[PDB]
């Protein structure tokens, strides 16, 4: 049968929150750290996070949109029951 | 003194990795889950992740750029010592 979403929904929620919050959390570190300001260490840290998150936003946004595209359609084509 | 980056660098690395990899990890779930395809549960899950990550990319990208802007300049203005 379909390994659907019930228990996995929690993992989805828990990780959704963890992923987004941890990213922002780390930015919170950077500001709380910028209270004293580090050299290239700080610069490199957030710069990597920034170039990575943006690079990844592009790949993941397109991925996500397409992944759900095929899933959304695929699911509502196959799931026609209650 | 400055609460600088040495031990915090590891937390930065560990969390940078955890944040980005967990987001992609969760996409991996979605595809491994789309192998069977869930209804609105799947749709809602990734759609939220997508709208959130993009909303947040915008806020965090601008934040990060400005946070390091002030930190980069501020730090290299203050840190002129070895």
């Amino acid at each position: 049968g379909s390994h659907m979403a019930s228990s996995r929904q929690k993992y989805a929620e828990e990780e959704l929150e963890q992923v987004r919050e941890a990213l922002r959390k780390a930015e919170k570190e950077l500001e709380s750290h910028s209270s004293w300001y580090a050299p290239e260490a700080l610069q490199k840290w957030l710069q990597l996070t920034h170039e990575v998150e943006v690079q990844y936003y592009n790949i993941k946004k397109q991925n996500a949109e397409k992944q759900l595209l095929v899933a959304k359609e695929g699911a509502e084509k196959i799931k026609k029951k209650r």
